[PDB]
Parts: structure tokens; sequence; C-alpha cells
């Protein structure tokens, strides 16, 4: 067992070793799309003596972060150690590899989707955005006075086929994940697959609808076994009026008893109806998880809160460096300090903090992060927070 | 059909009522120590003629806000409408009374718990606080190394009969509420009902068992059906030693597949397991519902965020008043003005960002709070936001 | 914490421990009954400064084993460690005391019902009989022309009230628990316990029936929230006639749609009835688990085949004596030796095999049993083997 | 209606029957290659008037039953009346056929696997083989310290495509059906079946993955419906290493919370976890059945165990003769008498105890086996018993 980039003649015993590993996978000629997103020397193969019984690699995306920085990120996907190859210290190994080269490449941030919530703390990964379900039983679901969108006259929204207004969903998207944390750039190829999964499959899937608005843009089928329920798969929306509009058309889906949407916790759907308990949370999880590479590059880069006074501090993170950091203005400084710690935490903590989707007092009561100042608390905690809500763009 | 207070003939005709209205009726020998928290012409009938076909009545609490203040507050409860009557606007004249009642005898706000979601929102109440069920699969919980009490040497938890440790519960609770945003001051007759509800029913629920720490407690029972689930009907920690003591005993509950628990969306339990996975959410919806009786009086009660700067501006309740509202060193000057308004909204919205359990930005994106100054709305996000999180204290 | 005998003001504690410990605990005026069991030095309690935070105790009982030999037997139950002083090396310190007064006291083997099959082995414990669950559709079920008692004439079953009939069921089941392996006494204060479980609960368990035959009982109640099944707690034959007559009883409930019982493999149920495949298999456990605590005076005890000619060998278990065994007409010697041992295997494996119900040919398939001879294997196989099936008594 | 065989113009007329009578028909082109093992004059069909109402055929097999023997065997299949001429005796007539030219051809054995246990007891065919589903929750799941196949150092079990490996498993299959009673020759055309079921179907069955050992296979894919369940389609091994080796890689498969497989009530695999409760058997079943159409033939060909003495007696099967029986050094000598008989049974009995997976003392408790001398039965349940545990090669 010896860790090696793979060449041409490896890739069908990862596809392989995929198949057996994930459910979803979506066969050779489909992941050929995601291949494109690889660098050179951004995949890691185990060979026996020899096929493949282990993998990871990362795909060069761009994600949004507070303040409207579009930061490059090594996206970690495609990690499988072989059932027959279990508690062989494969993935340490692997994992160990894959963050020499992002580091030395010069990614300040490393980002996944977590298969569980338990492997990945402890390679440095913290959860840093929250998957929301929302249900609603759109038969009692009645806007508010106060919603926009519900005057006689024309709806802006229209229902179409996806595949025929591909630029408009593009350019929607393209805004969109601009201005919103959690944001990434889907490249062309990212769009070729969203839309070849939009018609229908011989015994799987339904055909996908759009409603389209010139500021945003809904996909959503029939489920296959409950057919009284329709599945928002994404929802994207640049202004409020364009995210109520898009609300009304699904709330008109007469022949539907539910619609379900994966969300985030501050979707603002509950407050557009008269019974805010309609929309029920029916399911949470992690979205995104972050390893910060580079501490003061990250930290320096994304926005903070202009309503919090201009405060310093020293920052530890564990076998990650100790730092004077200095925020005001919506700036950070970080710099390199030998000066008393004041707060610490391990990597992953940072991660979680990092797009402004969990609270450091929160995280300070579980004791995963550590100061004798609850001033500084309450500090980090408004400095960190996000004017614009976190949001998950797509699985990788 | 007219609106009268109750003399002591129309009880049996309210209990009546209740039983056929509310699945959860105690019956009357019980509903007898609420009735101590009711004052005289806290509650409202209507007769037919002649039996009871409608009630409602206000009991008399102590609400701690942020800033650790306790205002006065009517909890609404015991509402009822008979089937016989609906749609007759008996609702609307009970409410009207009562609110009159409640606004001339000087409470600052009232407050309920919904039966549904969509009734209230008319009558000035909005969603203050939100309720969250953890179920935790505690056979694969493991608690992390930065986790408190888990160091070789003696538990400070001990398991006890609840009814023979009710002073260090009563006592660990005042100290609670007191300090948490939601808190109630629970009266010696409603803990003489929850030890009662802690002892076994031939039939029904089976005996509560109790965890005890000199900072905390945790009351808990099998369920009647699940053999394998406890539910936590009330986790009350002052420390963040003791909230980690306490779970750390129930995880210990070996015979048990899983742990569920009804708390608030920042309980720190996630955060406290190697996989934040485990403690899933299953269940989420408003709590208590806040209507504000006096606007400027409740604003200039509770305590605003330190950190945003000293900001002024003209709010607007509809049909409420108008007022310029200034806010520095986490306090609030709020005076009559016929200024022009930069903040609109319905009373409603203004109980639901009272407690800061929802976020201004959340609103204003569905229209619930208008304004065209975005810098504005921030600085409400960061004033109204409370430090220490918002917890339910009890259904009434 | 220290190890102590528990005195008469512990006891409190205890049912506290064992109430919080145990889901199916049946109050402690009842646990009264099972303590007449414990002997003087039977139990012992881990006090903590102080409360009872563990504890565990054995019961003297009379196990019969193969050859119709009636063994004593220390019963291990109630066993608790508080949630509260769990991974605190109680259990281990505990089952060491007990073990060492087992043995102190003479006592060949221990026994105890497993609530996880995944604890007791590490302490010398094996499954030593299995629990079989038949379902019976007995809108189906025709008794095979071969069958015994279906004849033109008098039925010998009689339908009664179990506590008018108490000296016959002793009568049957002393005969029974003389000639069945796994048989135990059942002393009178556990007659006492059954009878008072055949009366019906106040929203609990229904009224129990019995059906009597001068050489066997059935004891039956309809499930709780299943009106259309019937629960055999209890049927006990001494005769193929009384076994066979019984049945054609239970499969005459035609109010019933399917008759469930707990019984051993070896159940002739299916053979009686046309179509064997009507009488599913629905659930399977281990039942009675066994600790041999001296191994020459148990194997010397029980009967092995008569089929198997004479054979010598030399067992040795890991921890617990090297023997040379001689097996012949029936009866083994078994004798201290320091020769090479041509058989091996851990305590629990040996526990396994004692009853008859699992085969050295499977332990030796997944290696729980070490030889180089598998003539010795096939010998082992045939000698431990039981003529007469392995039952399971009752719980303890 | 007429009994006649099939002409190469009637199969149309029976694939339609066939369609209609089993829901699992694999369609013509398919039963192509089962046509192939039916020998000219295997097949019967009953005509109206003409469609086919009624047919029956056999298939050459060879079944391996204890001492090694490979026996010629007529395997019953593609049974079927036409709903339209239920209650009209065609399958008494088609058995009866079939089995004139089945014992006129000189095989000395019968066996089928039934669609119901009710149906084939009255042609003479008894089961004789026992189906358990094992269901393991494989993340509790961990291996003794006694399993072999757990130490620093290789793996010698590889995940593959099942159709590049074929020759390996045919190899593997041929050495286990030889040396293991129930085992059956698998033919070239019931691979090539085998491996075409192996490929994923448009919206049916998941892509089957292969674990290859040396000495033994596993095939496996995910369920249609549940994700987290893996179906383990047929495991062989030749040796107990290549069986540990090979559950290790099941337990392996992380992203499944659940591996089932459908095995012999002996197999291993629960004694090769520390929890031997974590392999749930959560379903049982009659496999094989068998009808011996001679009966000196039959119990002549097969070995016994060594381990009884020689011993002699005279056994009636019911109108298929009488026979002095002595059995020796695992040979019997079967010869016609007209001696008292000490032992009588249905020949479908005789079927159950043939393969030894039902003990005879369990058939002669319902009455399927008189005698008089007990000391005979002990002898019998010996003889018959196999030391290499039954198995079911493959449904027919
Ligand atoms: N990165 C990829 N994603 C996907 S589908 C996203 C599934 C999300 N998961 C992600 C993990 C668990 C939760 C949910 N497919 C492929 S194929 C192929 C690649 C790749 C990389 C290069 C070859
Ligand atoms: N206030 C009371 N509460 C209760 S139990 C709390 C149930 C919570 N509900 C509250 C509403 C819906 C959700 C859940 N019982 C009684 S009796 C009795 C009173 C009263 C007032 C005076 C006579
Ligand atoms: N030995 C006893 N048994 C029972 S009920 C049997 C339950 C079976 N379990 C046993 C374990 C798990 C599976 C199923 N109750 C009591 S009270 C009391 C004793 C005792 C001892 C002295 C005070
Ligand atoms: N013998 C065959 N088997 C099968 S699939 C096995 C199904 C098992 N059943 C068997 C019975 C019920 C339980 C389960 N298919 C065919 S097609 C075709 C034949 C045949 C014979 C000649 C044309």
């Amino acid at each position: 067992v010896t860790l090696c980039s793979p060449t041409e003649d490896d890739w069908p015993g990862m596809f392989l070793l995929a198949a057996a590993s994930f459910t979803d996978f979506i066969g050779p000629e489909s992941a050929t799309a995601w291949r494109t997103l690889v660098p050179t020397d951004g995949a890691v193969v185990v060979r026996d003596g020899s096929e493949v019984v282990g993998m990871a690699l990362y795909m060069d995306l761009r994600l949004t972060v507070p303040g409207e920085v579009v930061l490059p990120t090594a996206g970690l996907s495609f990690v499988a150690v072989a059932p027959t190859h279990r508690r062989r210290g494969l993935l340490r190994a692997m994992c160990a590899e894959l963050h020499r080269r992002i580091a030395d490449s010069g990614y300040p941030v490393a980002a996944l989707h977590a298969s569980e919530g338990g492997i990945y703390g402890r390679f440095g990964y913290g959860p840093a955005t929250t998957l929301h379900e929302l249900t609603v039983d759109r038969r009692f679901a009645r806007f508010h006075a106060d919603a926009p969108g519900g005057g006689l006259g024309g709806s802006s929204v229209r229902l179409v086929r996806p595949t025929e207004h591909r630029g408009e969903f593009e350019a929607i998207y393209e805004r969109w994940r601009q201005q919103v944390p959690g944001g990434l750039l889907r490249p062309q190829v990212l769009w070729d697959e969203l839309l070849a999964e939009a018609k229908a499959a011989p015994g799987g899937d339904r055909e996908s609808f759009a409603l389209l608005h010139p500021d945003g843009y809904a996909l959503y089928r029939v489920d296959r076994t409950d057919l009284k329920l329709a599945r928002v798969s994404e929802l994207r929306a640049v202004t409020a009026d364009a995210h109520c509009a898009l609300w009304r058309a699904l709330i008109g889906l007469d022949s539907m008893e539910r619609i379900s949407i994966i969300t985030h916790p501050q979707d603002p759907l509950p407050h557009l109806l008269t019974d805010t308990r309609l929309a029920r949370t029916t399911w949470r999880q992690d979205g995104l998880w972050l390893r910060i590479m580079n501490v003061p590059a990250a930290l320096e880069a994304r926005g903070y809160a202009h309503e919090v006074g201009e405060f310093s501090t020293v920052l530890e993170v564990s076998d990650g460096g100790r730092f004077a950091l200095k925020i005001g203005d919506g700036r950070a400084r970080c710099t390199p300090t030998d000066a008393a710690a004041e707060i610490e935490m391990d990597r992953d903590v940072l991660g979680s903090l990092y797009l402004g989707a969990h609270r450091a007092s929160t995280l300070a009561a579980a004791n995963r992060l550590r100061t004798k100042d609850s001033q500084l608390l309450r500090r980090l905690d408004a400095a960190f927070a996000s004017d614009v809500p976190v949001q998950t763009a797509f699985e990788f």
C-alpha cells in the first residue's frame, strides 16, 4: 500500500470503488464532467501490490464568504476506502497528502459535504452551513396582507421546460452566488448535468418543471411514490419580490397536498403566510464543512459586522498558530504573536464560525472555544455574524 | 350572548367547555391550582340566554426579557368557544374585553401558547420563542475531548426520586428563570402539579426520575409505547458544567436507544458530541407568543446589545402609535413623535423581535417590517439580538 | 466507591436503581418474593461516599442438565450500574466479587438472562439455550392424519381459570422440569407471582385463560392492542399426546387469526400440521447463559450420548485448567493433567456446549474451539448432544 | 383434458400459463436456458380440446447427500394449472405421470422448491433443508479475538465486478457443492443467467458486486428501496478462513446499516462476533423438498455417522415397501423383508430425515414416525445426522 497520483488507467478501478462506496453514484460517463473540475495532482489513489483500494481528490471551487468576497476553495470529494482495507489508516494517509498539496497550492480553505458527521472533525473540518427541509401543507396556505406580489394585474412568474431557459437560470444563479455566503461558481459542465437530471427517467424520477421570474427560479418535480408531494430541488431568488412571487406560484400547485424544499434556517417563507406553522421544519443537517488551511489569510479575506466597535485580541488555533487579531470597520488584521492567548479553539471550530452560521457563544457553552473574558465572546459573536444569511450552493 | 366576569357557579360550565375543547385537560380539582394565578376580573364568559358557550382568562406571570429584566405579563389561556357557536364573533368579543382589562391594569405585555399558528396574529400576538425537539441515538454518542466533566474522579450528578428533592429543583429553576429570556416565575401550586405528574399512572405515563447536579436538574421518563425512548420533560442548567454533566448521565441510560428533549435552537448539546449529527432536530414550533400592550413601556424595559453604537430612528406600529426610538449603551428611550416613520410594522412583528429570537432582516425579507434604509435594519438586528439565548419556560 | 453486602436499609436505594435501570420492574412489594431466593451474602452494592450506584445478586436455583441430573445453580440477576457511574469498572468489580462467593459456596455453574448479547461473554458466560417465537395463522391450520387426539369421542383438554387449578399446574411443571434440560425448580413464591400476572390489569394486560390436560397445560391471553393475536405465555407438556391435545385446543380459538408462542427450535408443532409453513418462526434469541464455575465437577455431573463409543482427550479451558477427559457409557471422568492439549476453548464456549444446544463443529468453524483432529470434533459433537431437546424454564 | 409430452408448438402456451402463474417469471428467452436441463420426456402438458391449462416438468440435477455422494435427482419445476381448471385433479394426474417416468428412468430421488408448504406432502415430498435469513446491524459488529483473519498484514479478499471473475466463482462453487449436502451441480447456462442478473436494471435491481477470496466468494447488491440494506444473494466458502475473511469485508461496508443473507441454521457467523445477538434470525422456511423414489437405493447411497455402533431394524414406508435396514461403519444395507416393522413412516418423512436436517426424535414426537423402542429412535437420530451441515444450493 503506497500513495500515488492516479494515471488514466486507474480511473476504471476508481469508478468500481465509487459504485461500491456511493449509493448515489451517476456512472462513469457523467463522472467525466466532474473530472474537469479536478486539477492535475488533485487526486490520490492507494493500490494493493493492482486494484484501487483507496482514493480521494479535491476540485477547484470559488466559495463566496461574508462581504461578498470570493475565495479559491479545494472541494474534497470522491473519498473512499475499499471495505477490504478498513482500520488500515488509508484515510489518514490520503487526507494528509491532499492537505499537504492543497496548502502548498495556496488554497486558504478546503470544503466538503459529509456522509457522516463523525469522520471529519479530527481532520480540521467544521460544519459551516445548516440545511433545513420545510414542508408546506399548501391546501391551508394563505399569504399575509403584507406579502408582496398579490395585486390585481400580471404575474411575472412563468411555468417552463428547464432545458429551454438555461441562460436565464445561469444568469440568475451567477447573480445569486456572488451576493450570498455559501454560494459556489457553478461551471458549464454542472449545468449540463443539472438539466440531464431534469428529464423524466424510465421507472425513476419524474419530469422537472421550472418557475421563472426575471430575478429568480425554482426547479421542482412530483415525488416518485408520493404523488401528492412536490420536491423543490433548487430555488434561487435575488430579490424579496422574486422569492415571494415564486412561492405564490408553488402554493398554486393545486394537484399537490405538500411542497417540500431544502433551504436555510433564515428562509423567510414561514413569515409570508398567515400561519407560520404551515411551513413545518421536517429535517435539519450540517451542509458544507470548512477547513481553514491558512488562518491569517482566511480571517483577513472576509468582511465583519460594521456595528461592533474596533477591538483587538490574541487567538490560538490548536497546532495551527497564535495570532494578534484586530477587527474594526468590517476588516481584520491577523499577525503572528507569542503574546498570551485570550481565546483558544481547534481548527474545525474556526471552520464552523467562519461563514457566521454558528455563534461563538454556543461553541463556548460546549467548551469547543475557551476564553476567560465574556465581553470578548459577545464581540467575536457580533463581528463574525453575517448580514446576508448563509445558504448551501450544491452538493459535491 | 353577552360578555360577563364568571361567578363561582359558572366554573362547572367552564370545566365542561374545557373538557370538550382541550384533549389535554387535567380535570377540575387540578384546574383549582391554576385558578389561583387568575386575578379578580382575569376571566370573561359568554352565556347563551344558561350554559357557558365562550370563555377566556389571563393569569398574572413574571416574564424575564433580555438584560435579566422581569416584566409583569398577562398570560392568556383557557380560551374556548362551544362548537355550537363558531363564526359568531365570540373570540373577537372576548379577546377585545381581556385586552381592554390587561392594558387598563398596566401590563406592558401579554403572552400565550398557540393551539394553531393561524389564529393569534390578527389579535397582535407574534411568535417570540422557538421549540426544538432533539432526539439523540445514544448508542453511538461519544463526548468530545474538549467537553467538561469527563475526568477520573467523582460524578456530581445523582439519580433521585423527584418528590424528595423539590427544594433543590425550585432553587435551581429560580436561578435559571431570572437569568434567561423566556423564563417564568413558577409559583408553588405549579410545582405541586409538576410533582403529581412525576408519579406513575395506572395504564398512563411511567415513573419520572431526576438527575440532580448542584447547578442543574433533568426530569425524564420512558415513553408509554416506545420502551427504548426516554423523554426529557425538563432540563434546567445554570452553568455549562451542569449542562454537560447532566447529558453524560442521560447518554449513560444504557437500556435506552434514544433520548428526546424539547429545547431551544442554540442548545449546545450537538457540539458536546464527536458527531454533531447524532443529535437530530426531529420537530420545530413557535413556543411563547407575545403581544406588546404598551410599545414605549416594553421597548424601554429591556436591554439591548452594548456592541452596536448609539442610533436614533422613528418606529410606527400599525394602529399602535409612532415613536422616536433612540438606542445606546444597551438602553432605549422611546417617546411620542409625528415625524416621518423610517420603520413600520404590525404589533405582532414587534412581539416576534422583542425576545430577540427572530432577526429583523428576516421579517423585512417577508415585508412584515418596512423600511427604505438597510443600515437601520442591520442596527435593529444587532440591538434587539439577545446575548443569553431565548428559551421557553413552561406551557400555560 | 467500595463493594459491600447490602443491609435492610440499602434495598429502597436498590429498588430506585432497579426502577431506573429495568423497564419491566414489578415494584418493591413483588420484589419481596424474589428476595426469598437470594441467600445471605448473595448480593453486593456499590455506595458513593450515600446512594446505591451499583448492585448485583445471585439466587439459589436447581437447573436440570442432560441425563435428568439437577445441579445447584447461582442465577445472576438484578445487575445494574447508575447512569451517573458508567465506564467506572463497577460491573467488573461486582461480577468478580459474586463469582468469588459463588465458587467458594460450591456452585458448579452460574446462569443468567442477558439484556444484551455483548456484555456477558468476557465474564465466562456462554448462551446455552435458544428461544424461538412461532406464530401460527390458525385460520388455515389443519392437523395431519398422523397427529394424535383427533378421534370421535371426548377431549381430555379443559378451559379453566388459572387461579383455581394451581396444584395441577405445579404438579405438571414439577414433572416437566425434572425430565428436560433447562428446567428450573419453580418455588412457591414464583407461582404466587405467576397467578397474580394471570388476572386482568386496568388499562394493562387482559385476563389469562388456561387449557388443562392431565399431562400438560397452556396459559394464554389476547394481546393488549392486537385483538386477533393470542400470546401463549407458557405451554408445558409431559407426553406427546398432551402437546398435540393442547395445540388442537389453541387452533380451536376461532375468534383469533394468530397464536404466538416462545418455545425451543425442536418444538414439534410444525410437523403436527399438513402445512409446516403455517407455523412461522418470527423471532430467535439466546435464552439462558451458563458459566461453568468448576470444569471437572460440571463435566462429571451430566450424562452423555450412549451412542458414541468410549474416547479420551485433553481439554484446556483458557485460565480455567487443563483436564484429561475420558467419556464412555454416557459418563465422563475429568482429572488434572499437564499433558499436551488436543482441544482448547474459552470458558464461555464450554457454557454454550454444556446443555447440548450448540454443536462443537459450529463453534470450531468460528475458531471459538481449537483442535487439529476433526474425528475428536465429531465425537465431542455426539457426546455433548442431548437426546431430550433443551428448553428455557422462566426468565430471572 | 388428456396428458401429453409437449411439442415445440406448445411452449408459447406454456410460457403464457407461466407468466400468469409465477410472479417471478423471467420471460421466454431466459427460459430457453433452463429448457436445456429438461430431458426428452421430462415435461407433461394438459390441453383443453387447444391452449395449455396444465404443465409440469423435471430437470436432470446432481444432488450431493451426506458422505460427499452425488445422486442423480429429478428436479420438479414449472408446475402450473390454469386458474380456469382448479379442483379438476390436473395436478394429481400430471404428478402421477412425471413420478412414473422419473422412477422408470432410474432416479433414486426427486426434489422441488415449494410455493406453499401444504401442497407437496401428499405426493411424497418432505422438506429436507431449512433457509435462515440473518440480518446483521453492522454498525455495532465487532469480530471476536478468537476469529481468524484479523492480523496486521494483507487482506486476501478483493472487491470485483462479477462478470470479470466467472471462472474463479465456478471453480469455488464446484469445490463447495461436492463437499456439502444440498449442493447442486450448477451447469454453464445457469452461470450465464446468474451473471445477467448481476448487471443493474433500468428501474429494477442495482449493480451486484463480488468479494473474492482464493477459497470463497460473496455476491451482494444494495436493496431497491432500502438504500442502507445490502442483500448477500450468494456466499460460498470452502474454508473457515474464507468464510471469516468474507464477513470482515461485508461488515466493512460502512455506507450500509444492515447486511442480510439467506443461509443455513448452522452458519457460524453469530459466533464470529463479540455479540451473537447482532446477527438476528429474521425469517425461516423449508428450502429443498425431497421425494425418495426408490427407498433401498437412496438409503444405501448415503453415508451415516461412524460414531453410532452397528444396529439392525425393520423400516416400513406407507405404500413404499418394508425393509430390513442394517447400519454400521457409516454404510447401510437395505433388503426386502416381511418381518414385523419396528419403525413406520410416510415417504415424505423419509425425505425430511434423508439430508439429516430434521431429527427423527422430533418427527416421532409429532407421530409422523411410529416406533415402540426409543433406543432405536436415538440410533436413527445419530445415524442419519450429517457431520457437514446441510445447505441449500439454488432455487429451481
Ligand atoms: N464530486 C462529485 N460529486 C458527484 S455527485 C454529489 C453527491 C453529494 N454527496 C457528497 C458526499 C456525501 C453527501 C452527498 N459525483 C461525482 S463523480 C466524480 C466526482 C463527483 C469527482 C470526480 C469524479
Ligand atoms: N392555564 C392552564 N393551563 C393548563 S395546562 C397547559 C397546556 C398547554 N397548552 C396551552 C395551549 C395550547 C398548547 C398547550 N391547565 C389549566 S386548568 C385552568 C387553567 C389552565 C387556567 C385556570 C383553569
Ligand atoms: N431476579 C428477578 N427477576 C425479576 S423479573 C424477570 C425479568 C427477566 N429479565 C431478566 C434480564 C433481562 C431479560 C429479562 N424481578 C425481580 S425483583 C428482584 C429480583 C428479580 C431479585 C431480587 C429482587
Ligand atoms: N426451473 C425454472 N426455474 C426458474 S427460476 C427459479 C424460481 C424458484 N422458485 C421455484 C418454485 C417456488 C419458489 C421459487 N425459471 C424457469 S424458466 C423454465 C424453467 C425454470 C424450467 C424450464 C423453463
